[PDB]
């Protein structure tokens, strides 16, 4: 069980050994309660088993992406901020931490994907999606490329896609309606259609992946690369002289990156919910709090406007910041599986010229509304056998029954 | 171990519980050895197991279509029989116990779909499936019906399908070419089309299954319908006055129902080979041997030639023997499973309109020659899965990974 007088904390080891724990003395010397700053392996993966038996941490501290599941499990205490305190942080991170519109963790820190350049290279990157085409051909004269970045995964080519109109679940008073899907509206197949036409005028390559892209960049090959700020210190140990910017306009309308907020969850089996309230609004979120955690590991952007303010005399803190508060929070919620899966594949395709835009974009909306995680798993389960299996295995195959219609068809490339 | 000096015999119980007994006691009384003829359940899930430590019986009487299985495991003892031996049985029926150009059984006794038909409501039944049409609109006239059989299962259906062309697996020596599928020729197409044409013009419903085929016959509601030896005694209590007959023609050529043959092997860890080639070959294949077992359970039309035309007596078994010679020996590989499914898929497709004929069979051909067991089973997996989930699941996925292009769509009908 939880122990009543006392608080104990799980957070990843790469948040830092001694600055929540500094935090934890501050608190101590003025309260009484001890605090322990506890680094256990896949915390994320323990929390959910021990605090669904009533054990486990007081507090938790991970990317909001988990807290989705732990609040569903009923795992979370919910929070109950004043709109005083609220107005400190940042009203989107908010949003972060949201769950059937109730409150169930303290949002940290804020995290997205930014346009890195090389300065010698490059000292004025372009501001518009538009005008990089004419800059890779001046840049290929001098043996150059304008941008490589990882098209496999769709994290990294959203951004593109979502500026004119595209989303994933409509977000709207705090809800998602997940039968609101907007992956192949106008905006949507606009953006995957110039992403497309890049690889058709070879300014790209459908090929180009996360390490393909970093080497590139970090061997001064390109001129510039779309990645978050985990990437920063190998740039740093490069030397390439690099500066990190707000990501290139679509049709005159940002780029809408997907935006992780590392939160602060009160496990709903803790006897302590009231400590842990007040060590977590006046002790943590506090300009004071968050500097004795910065000073041992940079926490980069963060919700707490005030201390925000301060880190964003560092212009590559105040880019993360900007293209976050342009992008989109990333949802919590079970759908996002299929959202993944439909995308993934939709952007391959359309990028090997397997599918249109249309039909791809058409095909990812289809599966991202009507998938269940549990269906998504099925459908891979099936592929990877098939995939996998050496034998000539060829497949036309149409069955109905009770009402359902089941097409699988399995033959080599074409 | 199988004791030396004395014959074990396994027999599935409804070949008789005293007719092979009987021909074993005869056995006895000329050569002093004892013959034991036993019947433990599961008998043919029992002797594959039992065999491979060299234990169970010294010969297994079952369908050659398990063994196949059996030869391909070295549990069948190669027979041999002369070529005067051999001349007293129907040539055909030395095809169905080959295996890679190797005898592994005595065949006893060939089974195969017939026309069953009214001799009250049809005394003269149609020589020709495109007279049917016709016959259907003049027995509709006084409220019933030409023909009604299990349009669900391709047991029923093939014979229609392949009697202008079309197999299931080429077959040469005691060999069976996996690769080489017959599924779909312009005969199987026209077969096929036929059929969907009989359902189309309301002559027969794509629903009719065996049971309402039976009910419908015996209950004297259609004058016709297609069915093996297995059905015969429940229209023998029924009120109905029947005769069995040659499967209609379609474009002249005679319907090629799969033909089943009882066959005897010899268990390849018998030390007795030689006592049972002499029970089998002088004792049971003989007018005497075989009189003994089908007095106690009829065995149909019989392999050897002698008794056969005795037994063709009774028309029932002349036609039986007739549309076996004119039908196709069932292929005994484990690829069967796979021309099953696709050929069940394709008929219902084509015959509720879902598929034409041409793409309904050209993915059969497709499926039956390329999915394997493993592959069948996987796919027919996930159709449960997604078939039988309540919410409104819908999957438009193409997706291509190492030289393998996968697609799988989920959409209401």
């Amino acid at each position: 069980k939880i122990e009543e007088g006392k608080l104990v904390i799980w957070i990843n080891g790469d948040k830092g050994y001694n600055g929540l724990a500094e935090v934890g003395k501050k608190f101590e010397k003025d309260t009484g309660i001890k605090v322990t700053v506890e680094h256990p392996d896949k915390l994320e993966e323990k929390f959910p088993q021990v605090a669904a038996t009533g054990d486990g941490p007081d507090i938790i501290f991970w990317a909001h992406d988990r807290f989705g599941g732990y609040a569903q499990s009923g795992l979370l205490a919910e929070i109950t901020p004043d709109k005083a305190f609220q107005d400190k942080l940042y009203p989107f991170t908010w949003d972060a931490v949201r769950y059937n519109g109730k409150l169930i963790a303290y949002p940290i820190a804020v995290e997205a994907l930014s346009l890195i350049y090389n300065k010698d290279l490059l000292p004025n990157p372009p501001k518009t999606w538009e005008e990089i085409p004419a800059l890779d051909k001046e840049l290929k004269a001098k043996g150059k490329s304008a941008l490589m970045f990882n098209l496999q995964e769709p994290y990294f080519t959203w951004p593109l896609i979502a500026a004119d109109g595209g989303y994933a679940f409509k977000y709207e008073n705090g809800k998602y309606d997940i039968k609101d899907v907007g992956v192949d509206n106008a905006g949507a197949k606009a953006g995957l259609t110039f992403l497309v036409d890049l690889i058709k005028n070879k300014h790209m390559n459908a090929d180009t992946d996360y390490s393909i892209a970093e080497a590139a960049f970090n061997k001064g090959e390109t001129a510039m690369t779309i990645n978050g700020p985990w990437a920063w210190s190998n740039i740093d140990t490069s030397k390439v002289n690099y500066g990190v910017t707000v990501l290139p306009t679509f049709k005159g309308q940002p780029s809408k990156p997907f935006v992780g907020v590392l939160s602060a969850g009160i496990n709903a089996a803790s006897p302590n919910k009231e400590l842990a309230k007040e060590f977590l609004e006046n002790y943590l979120l506090t300009d004071e709090g968050l500097e004795a955690v910065n000073k041992d590991k940079p926490l980069g952007a963060v919700a707490l406007k005030s201390y925000e303010e301060e880190l964003a005399k560092d212009p590559r803190i105040a880019a993360t910041m900007e293209n976050a508060d342009k992008g989109e929070i990333m949802p919590n919620i079970p759908q996002m599986s299929a959202f993944w899966y439909a995308v993934r594949t939709a952007v391959i395709n359309a990028a090997s010229g397997r599918q249109t835009v249309d039909e791809a974009l058409a095909a990812a909306q289809t599966n991202a509304a009507h998938m269940s995680a549990v269906v998504v798993d099925a459908v891979e389960h099936l592929v990877r056998g098939i995939v996998d299996n050496p034998d000539d295995v060829r497949v036309d195959l149409i069955t109905s029954r009770r009402g359902r219609t089941v097409e699988v068809h399995v033959h080599p490339d074409d």
